[PDB]
């Protein structure tokens, strides 16, 4: 997350799930993991999340349970557009990603 | 109450196949369909699920990394709500009999 | 099945304050309502419904001169039953949620 | 219900009871107890429907539970006809027991 590419491509994911239905931290983070079968390191995501609502496009509700905080993310609609602008040249991404791909081990 | 107890197993082990929820979701969804409200009830239920195989769960960090709990179903949990299919029409029959002629 | 146990024991007290009865009459009674037929599982619900102070019996001669039991509810019996009532309400809930969510 | 005038009236009553609804023994045994306050000997009650029944009045239909039997008492139409011809001039009758009871211990 704390490199470029990934936390835009990241932040893209989040608003995408975000999109379907409003979902707690830990339901982004475990989606994210079955999706493409790599864990965002602990905490991380909450940080990608404070971000997000920095930037306008994640709401938070928090509830309290044992006096814990229970916090669900909605998406704005800013967030929506966002995702929306930035979603336009991902064939062109992929494309490019593979040949770098080819490169690296 | 044993009918109660019975019934709110199943309405959790129902809620747990949508998808994984932390106790207090599970409390505030019964009270959205119930219009009822549960004394840690639901945490107590919650370990003899467990104890039974139907539900496990796990921590999870959040916000302030704090260790919340979160639900998940089993198989075993699956079939057992599965298999209750013809006791819960049965019930319905009971209870609306009851209900038209208690007198 | 606690759900129906209980369900079934308040459907044997609903039917004994209508009149007494024989098991045989509560028996049939109730599969006429449920399509459902009980396996001496009767008896056994009586003999504790006895036990708890909800049913008392008699003995009763028949025409040949063999001894039948009959059962009736008390005062217990009533005030119990009727004190079910909102629970087999909020049961009701339930089986309607489970019974139309259930996948 | 050995004594004619008590068998006919006795009679009355259980065909009244049946035109409510179809009876046990038992039930008859007991609700003629309840409205009395006198008891009919064991047994006694299963004798006169017997007679009843040869009567035409009442049809039984048996059931077996322990392999016991069940009989539940149907009134017949000729039963219901009897009930109605003979309890036309029960006024008459009431009257002439109260004169009676004043000369009994
Ligand atoms: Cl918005
Ligand atoms: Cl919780
Ligand atoms: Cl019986
Ligand atoms: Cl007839």
């Amino acid at each position: 997350t704390r490199e470029r590419i990934l936390h835009g491509l990241i932040t893209l994911y989040i608003l995408k799930e975000l999109v379907k239905r409003p979902m707690h931290g830990y339901e982004l983070q475990k989606s994210m993991f079955e999706t493409t079968g790599q864990a965002l390191p602990q905490g991380s995501i909450y940080i990608l999340l404070k971000t997000m609502k920095e930037r306008g496009f994640v709401i938070s509700e928090s509830s309290v349970n044992k006096g814990q905080q229970l916090t669900v993310y909605h998406i704005t609609d800013a967030g929506k557009k966002f995702l929306c602008d930035h979603s336009q040249a991902l064939q062109l991404a992929r494309k490019i990603i593979d040949d770098l791909l080819s490169t690296v081990d």
